[PDB]
């Protein structure tokens, strides 16, 4: 009885009994995979399947809906959804690096959606972690003296990750990177984004476009 079988699961969701949601969400979306409620079905299973830690899963059922629909009233939620199911799977920086991308793909699309705020606050710890594995290789092509690529991946980072911890260590790799060069302009140039970059942080949340 679809609609009861639909008010059981949401309560099972409610409970955190995800194993039974997901046995009766399946059920009604295997059913009636393009019924009027299909969506909703879907969406609360993107929801189960990332609480149950079944990561895969709720990874594809985003990118189905995405691609099914568009332009959906939430699909601010569902690309909230797959940067925390990337997330997750970052706990080799390639998740870190879906996740920052769904959620700059968010802030960026809804800057006003319910989910901004979180968002913003996990963006922080992605740049920071894939800003220290730039860093990293930037430091290995230091030791092999490949200096062309260290002033490419430190150029990567200050262009986006500007505001982090090792963006401020990899500045002076890449100014010495340009000096090896005999590149004066070039380096002359770090040495000014070096004296510059204040810890102080710049806010804008309270700015609307």
């Amino acid at each position: 009885p679809p609609n009861e079988i639909y008010a059981t699961a949401q309560q099972k969701l409610q409970d955190g009994n995800w194993r039974q949601a997901i046995t009766q969400l399946e059920a009604l979306d295997n059913r009636y995979p393009f019924g009027p409620y299909s969506q909703q079905v879907q969406l609360d299973l993107i929801y189960a399947y990332y609480k149950n830690a079944d990561l895969p899963l709720a990874q594809a059922a985003i990118d189905r809906f995405i691609r099914l629909n568009p332009t959906h009233p939430n699909i601010d939620y569902v690309m909230y959804m797959r940067g925390l199911t990337n997330m997750a799977l970052d706990d080799d920086p390639q998740q870190a690096r879906a996740a920052f991308s769904d959620f700059s793909k968010l802030v960026r699309g809804y800057p006003n959606s319910q989910y901004t705020t979180d968002a913003t606050k996990r963006l922080v710890f992605l740049k920071d972690r894939l800003a220290k594995y730039e860093y990293s290789v930037a430091e290995y092509y230091t030791e092999r003296g490949a200096w062309v690529a260290v002033v490419n991946r430190v150029e990567g980072m200050l262009r986006d990750y500007p505001d982090t911890q090792a963006t401020r260590d990899a500045l002076p790799l890449m100014e010495n990177a340009y000096r090896q060069m005999q590149m004066n302009a070039q380096a002359e140039k770090v040495a000014k984004i070096i004296a510059a970059n204040s810890s102080n942080t710049l806010e804008h949340h309270h700015h609307h476009h």
